[PDB]
């Protein structure tokens, strides 16, 4: 799962035609560490979807633009557009998001 390390990297990735799913997380987050391995398992299951993560405490400019309301939030992108947002760390919700994104890809 790619740790996104700059605003420019983030903009390049989310602007792509290939579908990307980003896990917005932080050290202040409760369940982020517990759900992260499941996200990594999904990355193995769905090799034609791009998986990425953003540490909002380290990436202020990304965080300001993403403007998340829940910690964590998973956001899917395609062609510079947010195509779906999933809040929280519920495995089934994240699995359902990937099913639908992977079909799109």
């Amino acid at each position: 799962v790619k740790a996104i390390e700059s605003y420019d990297e983030w903009k390049t990735l989310t602007s792509g035609s290939d579908v990307v799913v980003v896990d917005y997380w932080a050290t202040w987050c409760g369940p982020c560490k517990m759900i992260s391995p499941h996200f990594a398992k999904l990355e193995g299951k769905f090799p034609n979807v791009k998986f990425a993560k953003v540490d909002v405490e380290e990436q202020e400019d990304i965080a300001k633009e993403a403007q998340i309301k829940a910690m964590p939030t998973f956001v899917a992108y395609k062609d510079g557009k947010v195509i779906e947002t999933v809040t929280g760390a519920v495995p089934a919700k994240i699995n359902a998001l990937l099913d639908k994104v992977a079909a799109h890809h």
